[PDB]
């Protein structure tokens, strides 16, 4: 028999992103109650939520309207600036010597071990967000999992991905014989949903002032919380979550499908208190899209501010500026598209042009990274809003446009 | 090999429209007996028939004088207010995220799959009825089928349309090469016939108090019910139904005629109990001439005439019947007066109300203008939903003539003004 290991990562920071760290803390509680040991649970969370000045209940983090704390006892392996690509990949590979900091807890796994990786945050076509620069490109993650497989240091690896466009991290990249089973919250071109907001569906107390969960995440976690996990397979959870959140986003699976025949117990253990709660088979809580969760906040601030006050004038100005910036980024991309391809634009059609199923986002990932840097050098940093344009940039690469031509068109539109 | 999928939709509601939901439930029974799975059969029915207070046999729906129930086991994917354009189009496209409600069952089809779409209700020039507004405009449906084709998520798609003027949904709009074969009950300018009314040739027992089938529908369905469907092609069913009901309406076909070479089995499966009933190649059943709008009235007349004299039931049924008829008169007078105001003479008004564009031409060039004209008329003159949507021909002619919404609005306001 082997050891059950886990890697839990929130790829974001800021109180607005409370939900991603809340999701991670909840995933830890499940694994802990299931009998998975702390020494085998690697936690990556920026850790700026529990004691943020906006937190109504400092020292606590909730992930449901039940207001149950999930923060207590959560290991702090990689926090702050240690939540970075380098540490995440070295952790997966089990290389303690490649770390920039942190506890040094890694996936120093053996061939009969089981691995459960859970990522939660912002996602973009072929890119997962990080609270630190740089972002996680899909090819680096897949290369890492291929290297992990080559080492032969596990029997089964399960990867759950909570992010917009998360199918694009695995689609046309992940080979099927690595003993890796992947479940993603949304497909290419799709945004994932937040759950448990003060003003949306099940009532979360207004004082939290942010959404405390992510729809795909709370769905699989609330399910994992209430059953004897020996009685529910990974496949049955996939189907359960997929069907339950189908109205919001499309749960997709990748890799080695026979791995999903394993019970959830094989990866998450099981809570003895749920032994009699057997799974038999084989109420919308979804709030808003992740990419509009911050915008909903600027709106709420503006709406709640008193008429005629300086607070209303300021919140209005801030909200208008956030929206004008989205218009500026959209116009810059459209102007670049017109320059590279002709005045008949297509910026929106290219962006609404997603490759056929089973095809990777881009053929040349170095070209994609280069196109991002090239846009960012002449124009502003893409950051949260504009990172969705990795699709347009991937299309430029696939079309054969060179960095010099992107640099030329970018300098011309962005002065 | 692929999976056989189906979308069954009754575009109406109300006990007077019992027949369209009966038609759908019967189509489901055929598909079920043919081996087509429930998970692949999307049903849209308002579902206000089985337990309507006027139903003599609650929990049952019949589609023939044989009184055989067709309601049992019919999936309830989209019922009530979920029978709407948005859900119908998202279902076709296989988009679960674009639904307003319902089961979430969609045409989440693969490239080798077969699709059978069956629509039954009221039809109008370039518009199919929905249980409430907005109605289904032909351009949106055709755009949806073009988008579906672009996705490449099917091998063959068969669309049967039971409705008046149903050829106008595809005429001048549906291209070839989409692997879509269409069969329609009636051509432009033609009303479709109903079947099995309490006073039609083979009559339904009187207690049903309404017509229980539609002629084109019961013809293809009764045929699909009795044969080994491997031995009858879509083309043979087309010729069979067309010839059998030629006295009533013109069955028309659109799209990719080589698709119709496929056996009915490829879309509807086949009932093992009919294996020995091989299709080959007494023609005396001629139903009485009852058109869609005449059928709706049969019900209002029935609950009036059967009600006891002096009873609150008779007074209520009388009032509703008089109001239904006065409303038809109001819509007819308004459109005619509007036509006279815009075009200057009874002759030109009549021309604009009645002209059918040549065959192969779309009803209207500007579908947004048509939608606008409908909304403009409705704003000043009241809903065309209950009755009057047959006047989309007149509205399409207004559009094609270059009349603007402001001129339609002034004429409608002037005509439908009726206060001190
Ligand atoms: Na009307």
């Amino acid at each position: 028999a082997g050891t059950k290991w886990a890697v839990l990562i929130a790829g974001s920071k800021g109180y607005q992103n409370y939900r991603h760290q809340a999701d991670v803390c909840h995933a830890y509680q499940i694994l802990r109650k299931g009998g998975v040991k702390d020494e085998n649970i690697i936690v990556f969370m920026y850790d700026d939520i529990a004691y943020d000045i906006r937190n109504p209940y400092p020292g606590t983090i909730i992930n449901s309207p039940d207001k149950k704390d999930v923060y207590k006892g959560v290991p702090k392996d990689y926090t702050g600036e240690d939540v970075n690509v380098q540490n995440f990949l070295a952790v997966i590979l089990g290389n303690k010597t490649a770390l920039t900091g942190g506890s040094g807890k890694v996936l120093d796994t053996r061939p009969n071990d089981h691995i459960f990786i859970y990522y939660t945050d912002h996602g973009y076509p072929g890119v997962l967000g990080m609270p630190t620069e740089p972002y996680l490109y899909a090819n680096d993650l897949i290369d890492t999992l291929k290297k992990k497989h080559a080492l032969g240091t596990y029997e089964g690896l399960v990867f759950y991905v909570e992010a917009c466009e998360s199918a694009s991290i695995f689609e046309g990249l992940l080979p099927d014989g690595l003993n890796i089973y992947v479940s993603t919250a949304a497909k290419a071109g799709e945004g994932s949903w937040v759950a448990y907001c003060p003003s949306q569906e099940p009532p979360v107390p207004a004082e939290y002032g942010t959404c405390v969960g992510d729809l795909y995440s709370v769905t699989w976690m609330e399910d994992s919380d209430v059953y004897n996990l020996r009685t529910q397979t990974l496949h049955q959870q996939y189907e359960l979550v997929k069907n339950k959140i189908a109205y919001a986003s499309t749960v997709s699976q990748f890799g080695d499908f026979p791995i999903s025949k394993d019970s959830l117990f094989e990866y998450m253990g099981t809570d003895p208190a749920n032994e009699k709660r057997q799974y038999e088979d084989e109420p919308h809580v979804g709030a808003v899209h992740q990419r509009e969760a911050d915008l909903h906040h600027f709106w709420d601030k503006y709406q709640k501010a008193s008429e005629g006050s300086r607070n209303k004038v300021d919140a209005r100005k801030q909200l208008v500026e956030v929206m004008l910036h989205r218009m500026h980024v959209d116009d810059s991309i459209e102007s670049i598209a017109k320059l590279l391809f002709g005045s008949g634009a297509k910026a929106s059609e290219m962006m609404n042009t997603i490759r056929p199923p089973g095809q990777p986002l881009v053929s040349d990932w170095d070209c994609l990274k280069t196109m991002v840097r090239t846009f960012e050098t002449h124009c502003g940093s893409l950051s949260e809003y504009g990172m969705k344009y990795t699709r347009f940039l991937a299309n430029i690469c696939n079309s054969g446009i060179q960095k010099e031509k992107m640099g030329e068109a970018s300098a011309q539109v962005c002065l």
